[PDB]
């Protein structure tokens, strides 16, 4: 997994709750 | 995975509730 | 896993109450 | 787990009670 | 787990109670 | 306006975000 | 606005974060 | 407004952040 | 306003960060 | 105003931070 050279801007601005997963970047894995 | 020279720009005002995944990039994996 | 070269910027500005993640960047793992 | 040169910028302005994870960067592991 | 030359901000302003964790950056282990 | 005598059962057992009105029960008035 | 003789049970058990009103009876007014 | 022999029962477990009214009875008024 | 014979069970278990009013009952007002 | 004989029950188990009014029971003004 070759990941390089990411400019990344990420919002989020009002979230009540959360039942999960708010990712700005996953190079990988299990979610 | 090759994955290079990635501007991103994400925006997620208001949110409830997530009830899974909000994800601004994903390499690989598994959701 | 090779990561690098990353300029991120994360905005959460109002959250309730979070029932999960919250993950500006994830290189690998189990969520 | 290869990770480097990271210029990381996180807000998080008010949470009302966080009932899992806010993580900045993560390499790995499991939440 | 090599993790070096990572230039990292956070803010978390007014925090009600948090039932969880708060991590401005993990490179491993078990949360 | 006359209401009277009325067994009333109500179960909202999930809500994200309410963005308006949840009521059980309304006799009159603006909403 | 005559009323009375009212046997109510509300349940609402999770709410992530209302934005609005959540009202068990309302005999009048403005919402 | 005659409001009376009202027997009312509210259940709210767990609100993550209320952004509203939550009234278990209103006879009148501006909300 | 005549508001009598009035009984009342109220329960809210857990709350993250309450933003608004949280009212077991009004028998009138602004809110 | 005429507000009597009102039994009531009120509980309110954990509150991280309550940002507003938690009123067991209001005969009228203003919040």
């Amino acid at each position: 997994y070759e990941v390089h050279h990411q400019k990344l801007v990420f919002f989020a601005e009002d979230v009540g709750s959360n039942k999960g997963a708010i990712i700005g970047l996953m190079v990988g894995g299990v979610v």
